């Protein structure tokens, strides 16, 4: 029937109807609460490695943009921290609001930023990114905040890139990326256990959100808003709060891994 997305019938408050687990004990995002969320010195450091990382494309899947890495190789990965083993970074996307003041998915003490930035990785334990996120430790997803300020010389080139795949399906060679450029300088962050934000919403992620924003424009982020969720030929619908509202935390602890 009607694919799930962000619209008035097919959106978030409505995915439990075709994805119950949307109302499950391990959901994403949530709200950060800095005065309860506790130091936990049983993480160990914190290891991204995206020196060697291969981009290959960006495609518009009617719902966001993803950035696609080549992920047959232990090169682009995270490790340490909450993790065991290695997680192979696959993709990158981001979340974002019709207008500045909302976007992100996690909240810190109930505020939200502009927009959020997932890098998605998962656990070579498994074959691939499907056979992993089946797995309740098969995901590890590092969330980074974007505050609108100064424009972020390391996003530019997603940027300049969106109005070639404006509507859903289309894609282009997307090579030569860093994604080192939209990390902050501060890697202290909180983790949880939860799920993929959009369905199927599998409880399958270990989440790892920066404490530290990046900044982005104003003018940048409006860039994002000229994509839209439709296919060519159909009434337009631009592509904008492609976010799911923060879920109740339930039976979970948010560990710090800063005193
Ligand atoms: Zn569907
Ligand atoms: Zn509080
Ligand atoms: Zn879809
Ligand atoms: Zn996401």
């Amino acid at each position: 029937a009607h694919h799930w997305g962000y619209g008035k019938h097919n959106g978030p408050e409505h995915w439990h109807k075709d994805f119950p687990i949307a109302k499950g004990e391990r959901q994403s995002p949530v709200d950060i609460d800095t005065h309860t969320a506790k130091y936990d010195p049983s993480l160990k450091p914190l290891s991204v490695s995206y020196d060697q990382a291969t981009s290959l494309r960006i495609l518009n899947n009617g719902h966001t943009f993803n950035v696609e890495f080549d992920d047959s190789q232990d090169k682009a990965v995270l490790k340490g921290g909450p993790l065991d083993g290695t997680y192979r970074l696959i993709q990158f996307h981001f979340h974002w609001g019709s207008h500045d003041g909302q976007g992100s998915e996690h909240t810190v003490d109930k505020k939200k930023y502009a927009a959020e930035l997932h890098l998605v990785h998962w656990n070579t334990k498994y074959g691939d990114f499907g056979k992993a996120v089946q797995q309740p430790d098969g995901l590890a997803v590092l969330g980074i905040f974007l505050k609108v300020g100064s424009a972020l010389p390391g996003l530019q080139k997603v940027v300049d890139v969106l109005d070639s795949i404006k509507t859903k399906g289309k894609s282009a060679d997307f090579t030569n990326f860093d994604p080192r450029g939209l990390l902050p300088e501060s890697l202290d962050y909180w983790t949880y256990p939860g799920s993929l934000t959009t369905p199927p919403l599998l409880e399958s992620v270990t989440w790892i959100v920066l404490k530290e924003p990046i900044s982005v424009s104003s003018e940048q982020v409006s860039k994002f808003r000229k994509l839209n969720f439709n296919g060519e030929g159909e009434p337009e619908e631009p592509m904008v709060d492609n976010w799911r509202p923060t879920q109740p935390l339930k039976n979970r602890q948010i560990k710090a891994s800063f005193k």
